[PDB]
């Protein structure tokens, strides 16, 4: 098995666009378990504390913007190297730069309107994931596939 | 337009069996409007008032235990008539007498495990929503594509 | 076999809500030939002869504005009964009475915005068919599975 | 639970077309569990001795040929109702008057070359069983999902 | 955003074995903009000077009598770097070195049936886009989804 | 052409997640002709005999006892670099290295529960198919689109 988690935030595009199901399909289909999820308009201050370590950059301001001009869907998913994986999953951050097969490489154009964000590291990850979802949100439970998913 | 919202909860059953994704899509792709979306373990009070109107029924007991047994996706959607064309969309409450096509239909077989559930009136969808979301839980927005959706 | 003839347009909103490829792929492997296929954005004048039965109704006015408000995706496909068996999977004139499965049952929501139109007879698909195409840019093939079609 | 068996053929026209893992992928997502599946050419005398009770007919002759004239794919699946609700799945016999969302409905146009075949009542099932599958190919498993199929 | 053009054809083997459907929709839910779409029995003469590039190579006397052999779906898309990521979309002219994600790497096997053309270059596309395409046949709108596609 | 084939097997967890459907229409689709399909629990020693050439693995064991644990799907595919494109198709081994739209880097996690066997080489592949299959057991067929799946 293994218990690692990571946070997947479907931004305001990935939302409007009608993305949603999709792409937990995808995550769902890989064999995550599905731990946390909220749908929610992600304050200023949140999205601030989130994107903290580029706040130093050209784009920083409308990034905000953007990520609080419309609701998000968070998630937590659990799995075997879910940060890894699920980062692959999702494709390099410009989606010009992203494989067919992705999520960003499949559905979307522009860095900017990128559909969704998961954590790049297991740090990032339990940051993000205190920073969105209260301990109780977090669904304990057992796949009835465990044993087919999981040595 | 409309503002009508319906209550629409994926059962243990349609967690365990992967189908979260598969059903957001289709109230996705029909144009209906997510409002609430959260991940959750239904208390046995909850889901006893939830099905208040059922306590005198042969199955009631089994209905809660089953509910209670895992963990739930609860959702709020909009749009015109999604209180009655939601139902639609799920089948009849027998997954053998719902049609292809419909999400009982295509994805599951025995009454008591029927994957989903979805108010039957406006009444019970507003008494639904109360019950399981705060308002303050249910985001507002508009999608780009209303003018499309709807004359 | 049978090689007669439908006139099937995509609607604006379907073009909008980006189920052109969608509605297309049903029809293909429903086992359908593509005759023609055009990406018109169409004209009053144009559409007042294709809705001349409905001058006499009050939304006939709105109608035409909303038909040509935006580019449609113009087809003809060729099979047997695709005028009517056509108009199955293309679902009631209303999405609300749309069965799930049909296109509008899935796609739609309401009566005024119903992302495709198809031809309610041979009789209106003949007259359909030439007003929006010329005999130029109708194809003639044989589908390479025919055999496999109709006996 | 409940063991109830059903055979469904796969016809030549529907290998032809590539619609093998579409048909196989509809009855697993509905829980269905898979018990035998073979490919095969089918023999005149066993093609005959299964439709048998349709000697009769102006179209026993060209039927039996063309059920010979490819490969076709064996199935047994079992589950509740699974007969019954199989042949719901398939759609009527002629794909004309078969619902959109059905596996004839959806892929399909003439009687003649209808994609599939599916036992009418559980005596034509086990006797198609006995007549396609040896006994040792009817395989003997339990779903990990089989207490959220079935109560 | 980006409002440039490429062309993309789906060859004959393409429209023969009924991937026009899915074609589009994959570059549909990428969010570029269907500009115009022709479904044309292309000549020989327009085939040439398309692939002049080429009239140095061995094949390319029976890549245009392929090309020529049957219909061709025609088709302008609009959106930043539409050529560029098209082709990565595409992928490799060898089916056999295509990635599996990619058009030709899901759909397709031999160099010589690659089943759809995009354009190399936007000097390409150009060139290309009006060859195939008058002024009158291409259209122009605005996505309903523009400011989520783009920032 | 070419009547080169591969062996493919869809493992106990493949079969148990519900993957057989989805697996046999990417080969489909693909262009692959099915060539032999058999649904078995496979023996020990089958099984030790498929894996001889890893009699020598620390995971040799586990591997043969996994793959006795639930029936498997046994194919055979054919088609022009069937067996090296076929293992494009599936992924690098472990499915944490195979890339999203590959079948182990969509539908699974762990390198113990990877869902899928292909041939690693011709010699390897008529081994397999020689071991899992009779050659009566293999149907000979044309496809109705071979000659616009290969020039
Ligand atoms: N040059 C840019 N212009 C606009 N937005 C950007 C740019 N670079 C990054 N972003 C946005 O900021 C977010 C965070 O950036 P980064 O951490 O570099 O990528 P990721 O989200 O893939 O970890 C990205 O999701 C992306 O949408
Ligand atoms: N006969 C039964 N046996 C077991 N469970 C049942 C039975 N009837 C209904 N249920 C469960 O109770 C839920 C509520 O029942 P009801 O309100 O009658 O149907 P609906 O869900 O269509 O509103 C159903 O979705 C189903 O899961
Ligand atoms: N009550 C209505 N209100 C608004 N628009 C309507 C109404 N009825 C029909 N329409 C529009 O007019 C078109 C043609 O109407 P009609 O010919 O009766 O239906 P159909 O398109 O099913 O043949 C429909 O596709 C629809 O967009
Ligand atoms: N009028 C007809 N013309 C050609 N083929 C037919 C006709 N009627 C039935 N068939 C074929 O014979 C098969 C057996 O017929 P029947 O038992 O009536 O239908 P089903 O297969 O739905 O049980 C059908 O699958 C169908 O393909
Ligand atoms: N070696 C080859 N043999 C046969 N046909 C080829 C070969 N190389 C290319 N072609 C055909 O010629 C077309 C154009 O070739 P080229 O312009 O090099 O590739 P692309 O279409 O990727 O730009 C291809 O789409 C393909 O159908
Ligand atoms: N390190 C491992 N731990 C557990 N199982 C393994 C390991 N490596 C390989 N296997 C299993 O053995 C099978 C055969 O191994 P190998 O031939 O090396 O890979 P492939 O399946 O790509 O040919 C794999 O498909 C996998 O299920």
């Amino acid at each position: 098995a293994n218990c690692e988690r990571t946070f997947i935030a479907i931004k305001p595009d990935g939302v409007q666009r009608g993305l949603v199901g999709e792409i937990i399909k995808r995550f769902e289909q890989k064999g995550f378990r599905l731990v946390g999820l909220k749908f929610m308009q992600a304050s200023e201050d949140l999205l601030k504390e989130h994107y903290v370590d580029l706040k130093d950059r050209p784009f920083f301001a409308g990034l905000v913007k953007y990520m609080h001009s419309g609701p998000v869907v968070a998630m937590v998913w659990e799995g075997l190297n879910v940060v890894k994986t699920g980062r692959v999953m999702l494709g390099e951050t410009n989606p010009a730069d992203s494989k067919p097969g992705t999520i960003r490489g499949d559905f979307c154009i522009q860095v900017g309107r990128n559909i969704i964000h998961g954590s790049d590291s297991v740090e990032s990850a339990e940051k993000e994931i205190g920073l969105w979802f209260h301990p109780e949100e977090l669904v304990d439970y057992t796949s009835c596939a465990q044993n087919w998913i999981y040595e």
